[PDB]
């Protein structure tokens, strides 16, 4: 368990707030990167607001690669989820807004009219103590 306690005033730029507003309710994971790459993409990845597990989870909606002929890529690639390119992340931190996922798809045929009308959200610290 982890308990919500933060207050300190912050910059006025175009903080993670933003950016959180991006990928908000989605998860994203790690697959085939080392650091520093893998530090930075991580990064990235907490601003857009998704959320970063050390492997694939039935929560997981979106996958990060690195390059195909992978073993991640088949394993998700059969169960069902959206198997993408780090391009994503890169352009969707880079440009700060959302980008359609689509366009960087992997694999799939496409997609399958797969849309959600009601997610949950939480993580109220992108501050990674």
């Amino acid at each position: 368990g982890s308990s919500g306690s933060s207050g300190e005033p912050r910059r006025p730029r175009a903080g993670p707030e933003e950016l959180g507003k991006i990928l908000q309710g989605v998860v994203v994971v790690l697959s085939g990167f080392q650091n520093p790459f893998r530090s930075e993409l991580r990064d990235k990845a907490l601003e857009l607001g998704a959320k970063y597990r050390p492997d694939w989870t039935r929560d997981s909606t979106h996958l990060i690669c690195a390059f195909a002929n992978t073993p991640k890529y088949s394993q998700v690639l059969g169960l069902g989820g959206r198997i993408v390119r780090k391009e994503w992340v890169l352009d969707c931190h880079r440009m700060r807004r959302r980008l359609p996922s689509q366009r960087y798809l992997m694999a799939g045929p496409g997609s399958s009219s797969e849309e959600d009308e009601a997610s949950h959200s939480g993580g109220s610290g992108p501050s990674s103590g």
